[PDB]
């Protein structure tokens, strides 16, 4: 898995659709797109050292001098008197600059759909809304949204695509289809467009940082050359025009708007400017629906909680009370059974496994990770011998009642479900490395897996311990 | 009597635009007296011709618009419709900036900055409410030569009680000329619910003359605000200003608002990463005097041994332990309305959330005599109402000098810079102290 090793930020080339300049403080252009000879008469070794204004208009000269002042795109490079597009940044310690060819109606489209994501009630009503709008404005034949799992494997959770375009919906993808580095930068470079995938790269000459002992960091490059492997990837997939957007909830890369096209296709700055905003608007709503659900589960835990308050007020042992209310509260968070583990007293309510519940789970419990909690959807995975009791103990939820010794333990159990997940692949079949040739959906049925706990169910158990405590006074 | 003037059924609108009220299965009933003139109760299909009525009616019937400019809404059960006389990279690039802004101040002076470049307004100030709902202009972006109101406090009265629920529910407002002569609505009879015309989501609505009095005073004749909503509670306001009158068209004023929503989350971003950047430093010395209190044969010998340490945690002038039976004081002590007038003050309208206050003579008036030890107070419930054993830390009074736009004594006249020396006020709390306290009681609970 050298996938996580290939240095992608220094491809030593940019793409042909634009041309690029790297400049120091006083606009000595350091490096250059090797198609810049076709731009000012000067082959690259002659551009080097030269000053910036001469290249340019007198209009476009001054207007970049002022944008550089503040210690952010887009200026226009009309330079001589045609019109170019000026995206820039500072990086390393020199200023980069990439160049691109050439109101209201575009913009009403945006808020009509900004405000649409605002009304979306479910993630799915939101994401077939997200993906939909990204498509009505980037025109791509296919606009999919990709969820990341814990592993950084993924799943198409929504999709919007023009008819005749074959569908990759509900499909899982390996954690390898985006390796470590790509994610480390897509967390910080939130956007990428590659418009032709058999593009011939236009190198930069030189590949040297005059600033430091380095090749050219092309991190904040929208023009940077990408891996040939991810290209073989996309000829395989049969989509020759592609674009992504990183969807970030709080500096953890959450998922991706990956758009696709059968033929090549170009999105201008404004077009993918709006698009950054869509992933931004949606990273918001995902956090709202996330948190407005935590209040509607905190909602129906009302009627059934008050039940076991009257039941510990009357019985004055809680275990006798709560375990009476057991037939509903374990369906509340859809648990199969639970058990209460006091190191003196273990009382198992409903469905539960024996004597390695105690030691092999409570010594497994919090690790005195004070602010932490323990769970799995698979338990045969972590205590392999639980494989035997996987039928009643496949997944688990558990809550401490104290700084360890006291090691008071509550735990919810979930049984094994035969679920079917499907993917393109062959996630085992993932000289150089090589990308897959076929992406037809194969289905896997899963042994030993619980249904996924969500904070939605977690908030339930979370609330329970916080009341048992209130009563104990 | 400030919280009493009914502004929402003012029975009039502003002259620059004109508006009509119609009966829902569409026929038009009650008319604004600003529109009859240059163009009584009628049937409704009767609009421009089928183009702007029908395609626009079907869009409003089933589920903005262009006709003049056609904004609408449904309210107190009838159909509204307002009319006013008749870029994008800027908007996103300021989200993109509003997202990278590192501190609360860089969040607001970015906020303040775009809203100016998109209304051209002479002054775009950002106005945070403190708890009492007095306020302070915390950041500002402005055209030169125009007087600067930054770091300035204002009365809570400059926007009264009712006015606020409205900015809590109608999130935006513009009046372009403040000496508009109000052109009435006729009638101001709701034909549906038979009482005056609720003009709540009317953006053309006639505004209060009291606040008109305001802007002739201040000398700014073109103004617009946007209210900032963090979770259904009015947190603050983008108050924009202009020396002359000025109109911002509709799509132009939609962009202004969206910025405040971005900041309503962006502030919520800051709200929560300072909330965890403190719990760290934080643990390291805390966990120490937990084990030194966790020398519990029982706790006072444990706690009060290291209390002289845990007291330094929160600017604890004194604290108290309040169980209905056992009240234990660490440090400087208030005596008998500690028990009764604070723990009943505590969980009543507890609202599941805690009580903290900087002022006590304002919340229990007799605390005035004890300002030297009790001017501000914090308390945490142990939780059910009651026994509700409540712990509480307090703070003495600090002499700060606060600045105001003119004296805080009202009708108002002029708002030049004057100083008040503020007595009986304690110095504040944000969670590096509040989160401390929360974590602290969590410890005490884990203890018994
Ligand atoms: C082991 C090497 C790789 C395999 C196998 C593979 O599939 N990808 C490998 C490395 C890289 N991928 C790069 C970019 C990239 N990968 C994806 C993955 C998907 N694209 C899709 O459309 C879907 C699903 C519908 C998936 C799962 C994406 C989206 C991207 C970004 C570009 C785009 O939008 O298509 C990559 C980085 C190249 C670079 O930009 O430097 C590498 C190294
Ligand atoms: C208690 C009555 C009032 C006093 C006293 C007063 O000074 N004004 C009073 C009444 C109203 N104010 C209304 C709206 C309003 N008020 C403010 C106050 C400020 N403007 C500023 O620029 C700053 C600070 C820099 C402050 C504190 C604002 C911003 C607004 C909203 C409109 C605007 O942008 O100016 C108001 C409502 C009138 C209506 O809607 O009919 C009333 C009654």
């Amino acid at each position: 898995s050298t996938c996580d090793d290939e240095p992608i930020h220094i491809p030593g080339a940019i793409q042909p659709h634009g041309l690029l300049l790297a400049l120091a403080a006083d606009m000595t252009i350091v490096a250059g797109s090797d198609n810049l000879p076709e731009l000012t008469g000067l082959a690259i070794g002659a551009l080097i050292g030269r000053s910036a204004a001469d290249v340019f208009d007198s209009e476009t000269h001054n207007r970049l001098t002022i944008a550089l002042a503040e210690p952010g795109a887009p200026i226009a490079v009309g330079f001589t008197d045609a019109g170019f597009v000026g995206s820039w940044h500072r990086h390393d310690q020199l200023v980069f600059l990439e160049l691109e060819p050439p109101p209201q109606a575009f913009f009403r489209r945006t808020n009509s759909a900004i405000r649409r994501l605002q009304a979306a009630e479910t993630l799915e009503s939101a994401c077939a809304a997200a993906a939909q709008e990204v498509r009505e404005i980037t025109g791509f034949d296919r606009v999919m949204i990709y969820r990341f799992a814990s592993d950084f494997s993924g799943e198409v959770i929504a999709e919007d695509r023009c008819a005749e375009v074959e569908s990759y919906l509900g499909l899982h993808f390996p954690a390898s289809d985006i390796p470590a580095q790509a994610r480390r930068l897509y967390t910080i470079n939130p956007v990428r467009i590659i418009p032709d995938i058999n593009y011939r790269p236009v190198p930069v000459t030189p590949d040297l940082n005059p600033v430091t002992g380095r090749p050219i960091d092309l991190s904040f490059a929208i023009l940077r050359s990408v891996s040939p492997v991810h290209l073989e990837y996309m000829r395989n997939i049969g989509m020759h025009g592609t674009m992504s957007i990183s969807i970030l909830r709080g500096e953890r890369l959450w998922g991706l708007i990956a758009c696709h096209h059968r033929k090549p296709n170009y999105v201008d700055l404004d077009g993918r400017q709006a698009c950054e905003l869509v992933a931004q608007v949606l990273a918001w709503q995902i956090g709202v629906m996330e948190e407005q659900a935590i209040t509607r589960q905190t909602l129906k835990g009302q009627a059934i909680q008050r039940s076991l308050i009257n039941d510990i007020e009357q019985l004055h042992d809680h275990r006798a009370g709560l375990a009476r209310n057991s037939e509903a509260l374990l369906e509340l968070m859809g648990a199969s059974g639970l058990c209460l583990h006091s190191r003196e007293g273990v009382i198992t309510i409903g469905q539960t496994p024996p004597g390695p519940i105690i030691d092999q789970l409570a010594q497994l419990a919090g690790r005195s990770g004070g602010s932490e909690l323990f769970q799995t959807d698979r338990l045969s995975t972590i205590i392999p011998e639980a494989g035997a009791f996987a039928e009643v103990a496949s997944g688990v939820l558990a809550v401490p009642l104290s700084r360890t010794p006291p090691r008071r333990v509550m735990l919810w159990f979930r049984p094994e479900v035969a679920q079917t997940v499907y993917w393109a692949g062959n996630p085992d079949k993932s000289g150089r490395l090589r990308p897959r040739t076929s992406f037809a959906a194969w289905t896997e049925q899963t042994h030993g897996r619980a249904i996924a706990w969500q904070p939605h169910e977690v908030a339930a158990a979370v609330e329970i311990r916080d009341l048992i405590i209130d009563v104990i006074l």
